[PDB]
């Protein structure tokens, strides 16, 4: 359904839909604030559902699932010249641990989205974004500050959930829409046992192929250096239809944030050069236009921004307030953003393509493809360039 050798992925992630993220839909978390006190705001979906109780959580989520993304969004995505969406979903949509507070019902909408994709000629990756115990401690895994995916029976439960996903979406029924199943979003390499993570990836790969599926297996790079996965799941060992997903950002440390615009561009170009040397097909499954970490709660509920020296002991660079609203951005910030977007697009089209995080947010402009496109900062058509050939690719 896709030619990874000759076609280029031009897509968007459908984040904030099946896995709640406070920075993407702050309206669902803000009612828990007491005046200016954020100490009682649930920090992730686990605590949000637990605090509300099953009845209220299901009532609020049904409304969210039925309105956040609809068929109209798929038509708009196609109309903008995109050909692909990545869909994050948590393990709890398929299986609950004993005592899990989560509610289910996401699968009905996932299945509606696959039909909307088919009707609009859009291809999809299904991405298991949160595993039991958490594979990274981020709020977007469902459970913040916990790193227990490799403890107890959590790896085994994850493989069981993947088997369910393999049988439902890796077979003939969706072979014209599903062009990859991503085994696990952003496992945090540095805090995990890498030998056990490789075994899990291999077990997932073998389990999918054993069902008779020919669907591409997508493995996230686990924050390893470029080339790390070159010798894993290789054609020499009869392992095939494998894609590496690289996520690329320059906002999660003081050093990255302090770079001037030219150095931000040089780094983006280098991502393209280095990905070209890898031996597996690869796609930039996440990236954005952000040059700051100013979006409210991007680092988590009750955490500030490094950009204004309010988090991670980073030095003050600039005030975030003036950057929260795209209408208040200076001409220089608008130009810098457009340059940054174009360099990234050129670098990612140099290999398998790109998937912007994300399609929409309630009010964080750096992270919304819709907002950036409507304000003229994201090229439309996507091949348009106001700053051509910043990287000099051959
Ligand atoms: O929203 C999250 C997404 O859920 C994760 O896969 C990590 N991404 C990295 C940038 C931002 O944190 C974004």
């Amino acid at each position: 359904a896709w030619d990874y050798d000759n076609n280029v992925i031009r897509g968007v992630n459908l984040g904030g839909w099946f896995v709640l993220e406070p920075y993407m839909t702050p309206s669902l978390f803000e009612p828990f604030q007491n005046g200016n006190d954020q100490s009682g705001v649930p920090v992730d979906e686990y605590h949000w559902t637990q605090t509300l109780g099953k009845e209220a959580a299901l009532r609020i989520l049904q409304k969210h699932w039925s309105t956040w993304i609809t068929e109209q969004d798929f038509k708009q995505i196609s109309n903008l010249g995109l050909n692909f969406v990545r869909i994050p979903i948590g393990y709890w949509a398929f299986q609950l641990l004993d005592n899990d507070p989560y509610v289910q019902g996401q699968v009905q909408y996932l299945e509606k989205a696959l039909g909307w994709a088919r009707k609009n000629n859009i291809r999809v990756w299904i991405d298991l974004h949160g595993a039991p115990g958490s594979q990274n401690g981020f709020d977007n895994s469902g459970l913040r500050d916990s790193y227990n995916f490799q403890n107890g029976d959590n790896t085994q439960v994850t493989l069981n959930v993947l088997n369910t996903i393999f049988k439902k979406y890796g077979g003939n029924e969706y072979s014209d829409v599903v062009i990859g199943i991503e085994l696990l979003n952003e496992p945090l390499g540095p805090v995990l046992n890498m030998d056990k993570l490789k075994q899990f990836f291999l077990d997932g790969y073998n389990s999918l192929r054993q069902t008779g599926s020919v669907t591409p297996v997508i493995i996230h790079d686990a924050f390893q250096v470029f080339g790390y996965w070159n010798n894993f799941l290789t054609v020499a060992e009869g392992q095939w239809n494998v894609v590496v997903d690289h996520h690329h950002y320059q906002v999660f440390s003081g050093g990255e944030l302090s770079r001037n615009i030219n150095d931000h561009i040089s780094v983006a170009c280098n991502w393209g050069w280095d990905a070209k040397k890898e031996s597996h097909w690869n796609v930039a499954g996440e990236w954005s236009a952000a040059l700051t970490d100013c979006a409210k709660w991007l680092n988590g509920v009750n955490r500030g921004a490094r950009y204004e020296g309010a988090y991670d002991n980073a030095p003050y660079i600039g005030s975030c307030q003036p950057l929260l609203d795209i209408s208040q951005w200076s001409d220089e910030h608008k130009t810098d953003t457009r340059r940054y977007i174009e360099a990234q697009l050129d670098a990612f089209e140099y290999t398998g393509g790109w998937v912007f995080w994300s399609w929409k947010t309630e009010n964080a402009p750096e992270w919304s493809f819709q907002t950036l496109t409507y304000n003229g900062l994201f090229p439309q058509p996507v091949t348009d360039r106001q700053f051509p050939n910043q990287c000099g690719f051959h």
